[PDB]
């Protein structure tokens, strides 16, 4: 059930080989729309700012986290501790605006059944779950200023989520990691998700791609092959864009 | 024997108070004279690039050091070992001639007395020793065109090398901790040296700054009561300079 889509600028896909209409939790993709919501409502200052430092109860399952994040730290090190600082100041009211006004897969953020912590669990393999079709569309309505933020939010946006070149073309990307809540594809599997999301530019042409690993965990972490098979795979589809 | 300097854009200073004029080591301060050096010769590409990976035998002091390193966490985490790599290309010759054409403080990279690593250790307090003078002038060189760099090789120096601004201002800055010789032959006075050296830039109207502090070690680092006293003391200077 892995995936590996590309789209033209628009979010339109042109190539998509396995199970790109399933539904899946988003993981650290997530971080995508989170970045616009924190630049366009102000809680995010720049790649910078603000700098905020890691508490006695914030989870700690990864070292990296265990330390002062910025925005740039934030996505790199897929710090969620820093995400759930970003929603608890916006409130569930403008998080539900603008996970409808950017259409983000089945917009479901109620989170775990009873437990109502959706606002800051949502994302984190439960309620909310997004498609690598629905994923690509995002992104192109992200990339043609079809979504209500300014191009500083874009840019500041671009900046976080910047990966190393391919000979002129720009990249930016996220990896991300999750399980299907426990049967919400095909039946109990315990099953990772690997995701590697994002765009390359080089002016006036762009291209969306969306990629996803499902493997058993050992050896390599779901994400980073699907990071590694994008950058493989990339410049024929570049090469052929242009 | 702690030093508060601030220069104009040649490097020319306007202000020091304290000992502005005495030879201390760089410490990880060359890690700036160094990106010119890798991305002047080509070793360094970008910020992205090269992405060393850690190998065993390498010094492992910081945890930070312990994985794959890139221009821009080589000057975050002051990762040294991605230094020694750097000179171990360059080449001992090569090495010496930019810290010669660069005038870089007393240009000495014989390194420890019997040892003869001077190209890996030279900075690591040992041989090499740089005035607070000597930096500003030094940065007042790379900031005006003087060193015999390309504009592009500046600008991936700057990238790597930012700060977070101050009212519309651009900060690029390098933290440094060393420590001086008790004169035993070649002794550890104990007596940590911080530094936080560096440029400020609001478009035509630049500002060098170069500021030590000595203590007597701690729990945390010299350095980083020095680069929290720039960015307090920096606001007048800007001020000043309008």
């Amino acid at each position: 059930t892995g995936c590996m889509l590309f789209a033209d600028g628009s979010g339109k896909p042109f190539s998509a080989q396995g199970d790109c209409a399933s539904q899946l939790p988003p993981a650290s993709t997530f971080k995508i729309p989170l970045a616009l919501m924190g630049y366009d409502s102000g809680f995010l200052v720049d790649e910078q700012l603000p700098a905020l430092p890691f508490k006695a109860g914030d989870p700690d399952f990864l070292p990296e986290w265990k330390q002062t994040t910025t925005p740039s730290r934030w996505m790199t090190y897929s710090v969620i501790w820093y995400s759930q600082r970003l929603t608890e100041w916006l409130g569930a009211a403008r998080f539900q605006q603008y996970v409808d006004r950017f259409d983000y897969g089945n917009r479901d953020l109620s989170g775990n059944p009873g437990k109502h912590d959706g606002l800051t669990q949502a994302w984190l393999s439960s309620s909310l779950a997004i498609s690598p079709q629905e994923q690509a569309r995002f992104l192109g309505k992200l990339v043609s200023g079809k979504l209500p933020v300014s191009a500083q939010t874009l840019q500041h946006t671009a900046n976080i989520l910047r990966q190393p070149d391919i000979d002129g073309w720009q990249i930016h990307g996220k990896t991300g990691t999750g399980y299907p809540k426990l049967l919400d594809g095909s039946l109990d599997r315990d099953q990772q998700i690997g995701w590697f999301v994002g765009w390359a530019s080089k002016q006036d042409q762009k291209l969306i791609f969306v990629h996803t690993v499902i493997q058993k965990p050992g050896k390599q972490f779901a994400s980073l092959r699907a990071r590694e098979e994008v950058f493989a795979a990339l410049p024929e589809q570049l090469k052929k864009l242009v």
